[PDB]
DNA sequence: GTGCCGAGGCCGCTCAATTGGTCGTAGACAGCTCTAGCACCGCTTAAACGCACGTACGCGCTGTCCCCCGCGTTTTAACCGCCAAGGGGATTACTCCCTAGTCTCCAGGCACGTGTCAGA
DNA sequence: TCTGACACGTGCCTGGAGACTAGGGAGTAATCCCCTTGGCGGTTAAAACGCGGGGGACAGCGCGTACGTGCGTTTAAGCGGTGCTAGAGCTGTCTACGACCAATTGAGCGGCCTCGGCAC
């Protein structure tokens, strides 16, 4: 399991989505996507907070992480 | 909540890249972006999968939805 | 040209709406519109033929492809 | 033929969109929607130019038509 | 109130038609209606001025907003 | 007046469109469009009312009465 | 050239640093290389400087520029 | 001087990048960073031509040592 | 590869917005307890999905050849454009009309009950 | 020709039916000035016309995909159930934020005298 995410939350993602049926290796590679996805936004916003001066992430730290 | 995913986990996944101290502001915006970047990969992946006449979602699903 | 389709058939196309009179640039401008939005659609059923398997662009591919 | 284009016309679009064949039926069907989407532009330019009072249509008509 | 016009003046017209007694939900419906039907003659008419080059709204400009 | 609403009401709702300026002719032509309209969907809905039984027309009475 | 810096300045660089010889296409070669790692070298300065809430780049910016 | 390029040169390419204000202390660290950077490309380049047998460093030689 | 020339890299204060600080101060959280979950296992089950095979249908490629159509170029009809002189809409203050509000007395709707239609 | 949809018959309901406001805002008259025609005019152009010829639509051959479908394999969806985690949130204390205001690097003009091209 190299995905953070809990599994059945992932799955609920894609059954709203609109899925019929969703398989144990389409959960696995959602998971692994979203946390890779995830994981680089993580290190720009904790770059950006220290380049900032702050000790602690914030929500313009997460947004200005994001549109990288 | 704004996000599918568990917010202690979205927490986890921000202190793992590097961050000392992370804002409440700062989990719910990141679990509201990558609920938003899941939610275009899914219903691009429900689509390749009515496509391909396949009930199912795959792996391959997952891969294509993300790849563009 | 700036779009594929012949000059006289885009004119042909506005004289038949009604135009009493068309001016060069306007059907320039008209071809232009029907290749891009030909485009578009052309890429998105060449998408829903390659996630059907199937190789050839069917009527069903272009039918899918125009209601988005 | 219900559509007005040049079928090779139309199928040389979807060869370039990517297509490796491209069946006669996706042809006409293409031809038929490009041609309905020209008609209610160009029903919008023809009238756009009686609004103005010119009886010639012209460039923004057809920029204007297509924002509709 | 949901619609512009005067509730007891949308109601005038209702028994001025021939109804002999009126529900108040009957006079509410009428003037929402009648309000949508204004805006849509509003917005073209709007849009008959501006084409025409002209920034005042005249006579003409509903006449032709109604036709459609 | 020539219609049954109140001209500065009509003349509000199509500045409220858009209009940068309203002749005078306009606010009255629409008023008598919208009146005649109104009293098009009033007739039918005191004959739908005749149909009911109810001789109060009633809010569902309107809606059947524009769906002619 | 590529580089900001003079080209008999780069070639002095190069001849310094032990060429026997110098062509003037190895001199343009070399500035165009300095030239883009120099780029990526600014444009992540001035983020450093944008995130550190500092309107001018001094020593400290261009060590994390050169780091990261 | 810290670098072999002209600091006038070297500044201008940062305020070139967009910077409200390029101190003169980072213009230094910046010159000394792109002579180091160049020094290394060089030193490979004369590598690739002893290697190569051609004593004069050509465009080629310096496209394999920054790829060294 | 070689010698001069014509800028321009580097000096010089300058003036102040920028770059530093120290202290006060606030809304934050980390750190911990401990409840009530979503859950990721566990079977079953039987519903797709993938794979093979045989068939036929419709795309390719190759002609093919004359139906369109894209240029010129001539003639001239709309359409910019522009410059008075007109009409008529934004403006406002005002006065008296109407109308949502609402008091509140008054007879037309809406369930349940239940009997009637109707025969080639 | 049968079926169960269709009609009155009371009894209970709340809904526009009326009054009279009473002041909000819908017409009204002036006048100022800015759009709107509107006319001559000049240029920008579209429309007719005839020419050749590029290339779009057929024809038949042939062969490779697409379909369909028989069946066997591998599962995802049931949901029953043990538990490991998310969260709520009470608390202590610190990392932002903020403003006071000290030092001074970088804007800013501009010119001294050092060095990359130009010419070929």
């Amino acid at each position: 399991m190299a995905g953070n995410f809990a599994n059945a939350r992932v799955e609920k993602l894609i059954r709203q989505a609109g899925a019929q049926r969703v398989s144990a290796d389409a959960v696995d590679k959602m998971n692994e996507i979203l946390t890779d996805w995830g994981k680089n936004i993580a290190k720009y916003a904790v770059e950006i907070a220290r380049h900032s001066g702050r000790k602690t992430v914030k929500e313009n730290d997460i947004k200005l992480a994001a549109q990288k």
